[PDB]
């Protein structure tokens, strides 16, 4: 009731310090404050040795797959650290988090991003936007719409402790089919969507709107990941040399 607020919000904020890596403040030193710049063909071998016979395409594709491998992990481990998670039935737990894990990864990739390009390789890569622009069909199409969003979503000037909460916030959708008990994750969601807004109003005091615009995020969010799945998909069954990380096999499979 305030007490239980700040012990709320204290142990996402602390299980996100804990479990990413990379988060706002240590991307947005690096984009300022020098990463590695692929921006052609040859910037990219030359990041590959560094940082196979497969089309250029093929392989950043499949490097994507080992960082989201990676993302997955540490939010699974996040979860398992909101209060109340662990209480959760154990359908109810993967549901959650086979749901709620790219809109998740894709807030959070945000930060990483700026118009004209993004980090890899943990920071220590820059791989421009215009050459994933250049890339042939369906390549072209997967994160330019992330930079879209990204774009929208870091002109809200959110900081770490905003987006622990908010992922927080996505992980508890009473709203996930085949949950069993929603109950139980919607007193959780409720918790946590009013500590956010508290601390939205202290934190962010010229931006009125802050929490329903953040709200609106999850919505764009969750178009973005039904769109990004979708083309998963496409490129899966249409793009030979395109193989799938088995956990992402089952994360895409009943999306
Ligand atoms: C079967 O077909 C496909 C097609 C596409 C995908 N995926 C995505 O797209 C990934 C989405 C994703 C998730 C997390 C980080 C990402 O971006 C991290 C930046 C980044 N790092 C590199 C990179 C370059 C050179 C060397 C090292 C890293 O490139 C990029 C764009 C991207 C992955 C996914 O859906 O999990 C999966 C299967």
């Amino acid at each position: 009731e305030t007490a239980d607020l700040k012990s709320l919000a204290k142990r996402i904020y602390e299980a996100y310090l804990k479990n990413f890596n990379m988060n706002k403040v240590k991307a947005r030193v690096i984009l300022s404050g020098p990463p590695f710049v692929i921006h052609d063909m040859e910037t990219l071998c030359m990041a590959e040795k560094t940082l196979q016979n497969k089309e250029a395409e093929v392989r950043i594709f499949h490097c994507c797959q080992c960082t989201s491998v990676e993302t997955v992990t540490e939010l699974t481990e996040f979860a398992k650290a909101i209060p109340g998670f662990a209480n959760l039935d154990l359908n109810d737990q993967v549901t959650l988090l086979k749901y709620g894990v790219y809109e998740a990864i894709f807030a959070m990739l945000s930060s990483v991003m700026n118009k004209d390009g993004m980090l890899v390789a943990y920071g220590n890569g820059f791989i421009t936007r215009e050459f994933l622009k250049s890339l042939r069909k369906p390549f072209c199409d997967i994160m330019e719409p992330k930079f879209d969003f990204a774009m929208k979503f870091n002109a809200l000037e959110l900081d770490d402790s905003d987006i622990s909460l908010f992922v927080a916030a996505i992980i508890c959708c009473g709203d996930r089919p085949g949950l069993l008990n929603v109950g139980h994750i919607e007193k959780m969601q409720e918790g946590i969507v009013h500590v956010l807004r508290l601390h939205l109003q202290s934190n962010h005091p010229d931006d009125i709107f802050l929490f329903p615009k953040l709200l609106q995020k999850m919505a764009d969010l969750r178009q973005l990941v039904t769109e990004h799945a979708q083309l998963v998909q496409i490129i899966k069954k249409t793009e030979s040399d395109a193989a799938l990380h088995p956990l992402l096999q089952e994360i895409y499979r009943d999306m």
